[PDB]
């Protein structure tokens, strides 16, 4: 996929806005939130066949998801939520939906001026994270 290629790279977190409140709305407790706030992840996005693969490396733990665009799959998040998830293209954007325990959250990945911007929404709580190619 052409639009996915813009995301395919090794990325490092450079800025985060309101992620603590976002985690709080998800139900993450204070201490685990501290882990989420201090960790600096390395995020590798790639295309392998018809699958998109997102590998995240950090001291806390490493995660890996592999999916076909628009196909629902089971996802265990870094905070151990067991979700039904789907990642789809919306124009040039990647939209990731996570459903668990009757709840729903979504986040959007965009390439803007060569950087990756992730906007996360749960209810009316919004967080924004910036990443740059490593
Ligand atoms: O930035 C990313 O893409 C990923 C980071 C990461 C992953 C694995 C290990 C450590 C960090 C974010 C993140 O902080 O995860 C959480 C870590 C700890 C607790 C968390 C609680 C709730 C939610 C995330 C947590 C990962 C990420 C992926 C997709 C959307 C937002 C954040």
């Amino acid at each position: 996929s052409h639009m996915v290629e813009a995301f395919c790279a090794t990325w490092k977190l450079t800025n985060s806005q309101n992620f603590d409140e976002y985690m709080k709305a998800l139900g993450v407790g204070f201490a685990t939130r501290q882990v989420g706030n201090v960790t600096k992840p390395t995020v590798i996005i790639s295309q392998e066949g018809d699958k998109v693969v997102i590998r995240t490396l950090s001291t806390f733990k490493n995660t890996e998801i592999s999916f076909q665009l628009g196909e629902e799959f089971d996802e265990t998040t870094a905070d151990d939520r067991n979700c039904k998830s789907v990642v789809s293209l919306d124009g040039d954007k990647l939209v990731h939906i996570q459903k668990w325990d009757g709840k729903e959250t979504n986040f959007v990945r965009e390439i803007k001026d060569g950087k990756m911007v992730m906007t996360l929404t749960f209810g009316d709580v919004v967080a924004v994270r910036h990443y740059e190619k490593a």
